[PDB]
């Protein structure tokens, strides 16, 4: 048996008071006048009564939405403090307008002001009411601000500084307060949405709230642009410069993927991309394919035409964005094809020559190599060093170009210090020619791997290539766990087996290591142990490497068990864990896979619009009126968006049902009294 | 004192969240309309 | 329902105390053997009433501590009473959410330290939440 | 310019008629009285008018649900044909009650009858109104029926014979028509649910509709007994015998998994399972495990006690279902451990004897072998040959027991045909002793593999083991494609390579086949080719098997390409395809994994309740009142169920919005005319 | 580590399948055990360059079946010195059937359920991690154990 009693007592309501709030929804007022007039002397009923649920006399009238009782109570001097917020929160326009024409317990935090609460509800009509009067909302401080009051307020009382800043940004991100009372609604949504994204990392505790607010700003910018009704309106929005396609460059700069990938914006971009061919969409796939090598095969002819006569009609083709892309791809493909001939044009006779002169294939490689190096700094100079590292494909260029430069440096260095011919069998293991041939081969892989970046143009391999790299970043997170599991077992295996290292002389065919025909010394050194464990993932390490010359097969059994336990952890467990999450991470990416590809393709297209870098790498070496026009288009767009968004809201709940009941209850009472 | 304040805010917040339709609710509107219809008809 | 529950609490009202998880007294074993499907049903009905957030926010000395003990005790019942595991687990999550929602209403840093540093007789209350595996209570951003 | 015009013309409604339908929802009757009285002479208005949607005048009156204009129209002789079905479809009890007390276009198929439509709506109140009057529903024919009229009707007109049967079963499967007007609602749901499931295969076109109807009956039976409020009621339902736990056995026969797996039925079953231990649930896992081998270790003592004194208190322990399960498991586990000792208890001196006598371990295996064979016919006899073949585990018993019988037959046969001892190296390939040992080893695997069937008792390994085999059927269904892809490539590879077969003498160590140290003749014969392609899945086939002694490395290249293409298809494509569908089929099973496990464990528990087979295989060889009680309980369950689902129905829609519109408009006009 | 418990539950079925096939292969091949002296380089077992006696003893049979999961056991270990080409075929079919069950059937079964089990875990990943980090944080709050291990004394 558990007795139950009210633990935290609260003052109860009297019998005469309880009938007052019970009859508030009814519609009789003679009780109010009789009590209030007598309240000056009799003090029979306290009008400012407090219901147990924390609701006062005035707040009931707002809840049932009836304004007739509201007028009567406001006639007498009642405590109306913090009652405006309740009217705004219910989004009842009639109640608010009456209110401006005028510790305790409250349902709202002390930092809430009526303008902030109105923006939270996103009610256009109510927001316009308050903004007409002189109303201000405080500026939020910067993300990294160490002033005298930001530190003082945060240190003295947190959970309020963090709440106040979130509430301010909630009001600023409301589409109604941006479409109204903002000079450039599109630009404001761009800056605010980007700012909120950066704030989701600094304030990691409130990640969900700030990220949701950022998506709210992004949708508003795209929804505003969705209301364009003519190509004249679309061109004005995209070409507007606050200081072509100036506004589209800003959208790309702020990572507004939804704004860019809008179908109306993409159609305009495709017009400029396909400038030469007006009907490329309607062409057959066979004729589209066959015509591809037509420009590609004649790439040198157009390239030389631009140099000798830029104004000529034949030279007018090259600066068309689609022609330029084909010419650059064809020029690069010539480099890769001519690399394939570098491994078969060298005679056997000069195989023993030390520091050879450039061959018949390397000589024609040289102009291309200088073209890439000369063009590498140009794109680095325009964006600066900081912008360089962000692009993953841009790191490949620097590593590939450095290897090419190192190859040329070593080839000439060996050409001047060696003159005679010596058989290749007795060359030193760090021979400069050997190093140069190794670096040249490595860079050949990187050069051929850059063709993946061209998949973005195609509509089939595009989305798959983009989603391929988006899930790559999840793989690197697993590589940290494996690199520590591998290190843990490699250290143990090396420590057990290093007592039995043997010289290469005693080995069968004078060979030491795991790359011999008969593998041996697989765990002799720490460097060799890591290689042995890596190759065991692919099953290329034989089991007999766990034996030793002296038959201490208690040590051999321990080594075999340690090797066996690594296989279970790495292959059975860890490898299967990577498959499990990669499938899960693929479901999320596939939902937005179309938006990312269009954003990625837009960046690819826009690089060929400008006149700079129009020549292939082999040939690389030898004001106020527009403001008002934008304003009138924005005014029309806001009108359509406000009208449309208002009735998507109007297209049921428990509270809605009560209001019908109140009207029926009220209508019954006035009819009965009428005679 | 702090616990009492938290309970009051929690009760009010969850009360409002509750009221935010049902077929049984449709009958109540039907009943009130019919009750009003007969009451006025008897009235003269 | 907060309003209806409060009305009955004003009158002298009692709820029978459920017995311990591992109980073997004279009446618990006898009642179970003569009539099952009623011994188990009665206990489930009682724990449903005790786990009501409105019956904890009202008529309880420490609503946070009561939700901690009741929520953990119900979790242990989901193993012994394997047949009714689904019903008992939903009651355990009801008490875990109530503790998290109650302290989500803090409006200042001063209020938060009072709750978290309270000792029954630093961070004494936080350690109790960790002991009872109140993951949602601990992981709230405040 | 596409002109649009009326194609299929329909007679329009006159102006005076159009005013009628618009005013039908209003509530004026003087127009009706004047027109209908004048219809005898003037014929001004045709009351039985059809609106554009085919709604006759009376039909709208039912549509707004009001009973006033419905009453007045009924007074005059309006065409009421097929109007009763419309009232039933709206689930309005007032219209139906008044309507009963009295080619063209219809929304209902001509075979639909008022009782048939009432059961479709599953309205308890409306159905009872029609059942009170003499009402019958036609009997459906059997699934395999070839009478004179069933074939004749189905031949002359399909799409109607099938429609009639589905309509009939929809009415019969309604819970309101089963919970009411049925002698035994639980048994009726069991028979009807099973019969509908069997109909989902013959009528494969309508599989979706019949499966849903069958699931409806299964849920009703579980819901009906979910309303039991005391343990006394539960035993009455479960122990009822239509002609212990007789009703529960019927449920298992009809595959009522939801009915069996309800926690209330499981609690009663668990009480009988743990009869010996009243507090097993509250015991610790340490004491539960430690006490397991207590009965297990002393299992021979209890078994012999039963034989010598069935009435003794000590001999009654084995009769308890849980102790009997432990005793059988301990006895079976002895066999497997006794098999462990047969591989080392023979001496190295007797490996050269032909047809040896049974060894020091095979002698005591013999009583175990006869225990299973003697017990196998006993269980098969009870259910017959047909019942035996359904269980997958039963096939394992038959194969394992047959192999043991063959092992004994060959051992005794070789024991008498040979007497001298001859070295094993000179024995024939088909020596009787060699065949006997091969069969003994094969059956050893089957004996040990049967321990997986014991996982059903455990609560952790139970659900996983059940779900382990539910999607094993999909794997076997995938093995048909592989078994034909393997045949296609095996035929191709054998055709090319069979001209280069070499004798074993020419081989290095007189070894031929892929099982030698150096693999050779991997594709010489069809039998060997299939083995080579099988072992290539696991990577155990070396690449040099594609070479031939005569260096025709164009034939070798083609043969290597056949081998390469098989690997791509089988490993990259086919193997990864099996993984993808295996997970997809796992999600569906994982939802119901608990229900199937409880049904599977219930069958395991109920096998030990009977007194048959009490002793382990090593020791196998040396009446009208209950109808009133069940009827009273069934009546109480129906009343609780009917009330419960009625309130659950009351827990909005566009059509519900209309009556509120009708009530307001009807109230508006009557008050307006009132003075 | 949250789905490592699921893996441990699958290891019971495999360990029973492994014991079943290790029983049959050792029951068949134990008549042909050869001493280490007769071996090529005085080496016995599956860890030699030439693998031999892979199924001679029960302890070695379990090791042989384990290494066959990773493909480190050669196919010629199913041969015997005396050319009984019926025992070899039966022994090779026992080895082949084990590979199908363990690799094609059981391993794909483990992948399927872990893939399903990851979805449920991924929902509560943040809450579980924050609770785990809180315990780590509160361990360093107390003054006890302030000194690092090497300076504990
Ligand atoms: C780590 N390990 C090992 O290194 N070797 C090489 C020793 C050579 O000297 C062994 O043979 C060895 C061993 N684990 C062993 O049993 C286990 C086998 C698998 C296990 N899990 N998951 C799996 C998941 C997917 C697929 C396969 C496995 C676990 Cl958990 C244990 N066995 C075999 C064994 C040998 C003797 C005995 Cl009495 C019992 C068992
Ligand atoms: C069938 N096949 C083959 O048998 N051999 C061995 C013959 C020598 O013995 C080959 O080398 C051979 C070959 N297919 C070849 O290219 C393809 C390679 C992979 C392909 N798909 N999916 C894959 C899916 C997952 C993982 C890997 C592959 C396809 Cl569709 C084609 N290559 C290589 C090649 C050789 C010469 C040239 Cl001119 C071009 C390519
Ligand atoms: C178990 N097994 C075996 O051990 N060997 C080697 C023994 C000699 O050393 C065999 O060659 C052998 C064999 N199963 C065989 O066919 C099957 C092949 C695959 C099967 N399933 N799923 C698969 C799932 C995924 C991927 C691959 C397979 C099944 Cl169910 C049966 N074949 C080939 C064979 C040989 C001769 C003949 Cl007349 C018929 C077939
Ligand atoms: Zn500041
Ligand atoms: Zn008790
Ligand atoms: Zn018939």
């Amino acid at each position: 048996r558990i007795p139950l009693q009210i633990v935290r007592a609260e003052t109860e309501l009297s019998a005469e008071e309880k009938a007052f709030l019970n009859a508030v929804e009814k519609g009789d007022y003679a009780t109010v006048k009789q009590a209030l007039q007598e309240a000056e002397i009799y003090y029979n009923v306290n009008i400012n009564c407090m219901d147990p649920l924390g609701r006062s006399a005035l707040l009931i009238a707002i809840e049932n939405e009836n304004l007739e009782i509201m007028e009567l109570l406001l006639n007498h001097s009642v405590y109306v403090g913090d009652a405006l917020l309740y009217a705004i929160r219910k989004e009842v326009v009639g109640a608010v307008e009456l209110l401006l024409s005028y510790t305790q317990f409250s349902e709202f935090t002390p930092d809430i002001t009526p303008i902030m609460l109105a923006a939270h509800t996103n009610n256009y009509e109510i927001i316009k009411l308050l903004v007409q009067k002189r109303v201000t909302i405080p500026r939020p401080h910067q993300i990294r601000c160490n002033c005298v009051e930001c530190v003082s307020s945060s240190e003295v009382d947190s959970l309020r500084h963090s709440r106040s800043r979130l509430n301010i940004y909630k009001a600023l991100a409301s589409p109604s307060l941006i479409a109204l009372s903002s000079e450039d609604p599109i630009l404001t949504a761009f800056r605010l949405g980007w700012e909120l994204k950066e704030l989701s990392k600094v304030e990691n505790e409130f990640k969900a709230e700030y990220e949701e607010l950022s998506q709210q700003c992004k949708l508003f910018a795209k929804d505003l642009l969705d209301q364009a009704r003519s190509s004249r309106e679309l061109e004005i929005i995209l070409n507007h410069r606050d200081d072509d396609l100036a506004k589209l460059k800003v959208a790309i700069k702020y990572h507004q993927k939804e704004f860019v990938a809008q179908p109306n914006c993409q159609q305009l971009l495709a017009t400029l991309w396909y400038d030469g061919f007006p009907g490329w969409r309607r062409k057959h796939w066979v004729v589209k394919l066959l015509t591809c090598m037509t420009i590609g095969f004649l790439f040198p002819m157009l390239s030389i035409a631009y140099l000798i006569s830029p104004r000529s009609n034949l030279g007018l083709f090259i600066k068309k964005p689609f022609i330029k892309f084909i010419c650059h791809t064809a020029s690069y493909l010539t480099f890769l094809f001519m690399l394939l001939l570098a491994s078969q044009h060298i005679v056997r006779t000069d195989l023993h020559v030390q520091g050879p002169p450039p061959t018949v294939v390397e000589w024609m490689i040289l102009p291309w190599v200088l073209g890439f190096i000369w063009g590498e700094i140009k794109e680095m100079w325009d964006g600066g060093f900081t912008e360089y590292i962000h692009d993953w494909w841009n790191l490949m260029d620097f590593a590939m170009n450095s290897l090419y430069l190192a190859t040329i440096s070593l080839k000439i260095m060996a050409y001047v210090k060696y003159n005679g011919s010596r058989p290749r069998e007795e060359w030193e293991m760090w021979h400069p020619t050997l190093i140069a041939e190794a670096l040249f081969a490595i860079s050949n892989i990187l050069s051929s791997l850059r063709l993946i970046s061209l998949f973005t143009a195609n509509s089939h391999l595009g989305p798959l290539q983009i989603s391929l790299g988006r899930m790559l970043l999840d793989i690197l997170k697993f590589l940290f766990i494996y690199c520590l599991v591998l290190l843990a077992f490699a250290n143990g295996l090396n420590q057990l087996y290093f007592y039995y290292e043997t010289r290469a002389i005693d080995e069968p065919n004078n060979c030491k290591g795991i790359r011999c025909e008969k593998q041996n010394n697989a765990f002799s050194t720490l460097f060799e142990t890591l290689q042995s464990l890596f190759w065991s993932v692919f099953g290329l390490l034989n089991l007999y490497v766990t034996n030793v010359k002296a038959r201490h097969e208690f040590t051999e059994f321990v080594g075999a068990t340690m090797f066996g336990t690594y296989n279970v952890i790495s292959l059975v467990v860890l490898l299967n864990m990577l498959i499990a999450m990669m499938n899960n991470s693929y479901q999320l990416i596939a939902d937005h896979a179309d938006i990312e590809w269009k954003f990625a393709r837009t960046k690819l297209w826009m690089s060929y619009f400008d006149e700079g870098g129009t020549l292939p790498p082999p040939f690389n070496i030898i004001s106020l009126i527009q403001n008002q026009h934008y304003q009138e288009v924005i005014r029309n767009l806001v009108k359509r968006y406000v009208a449309a968004m208002i009735r998507n809201s109007k297209t049921l709940t428990e509270e809605n049902f009560k209001e019908l009941k109140q009207d029926i209850s009220s209508f019954r009472y006035e009819v009965l009294d009428l005679l």
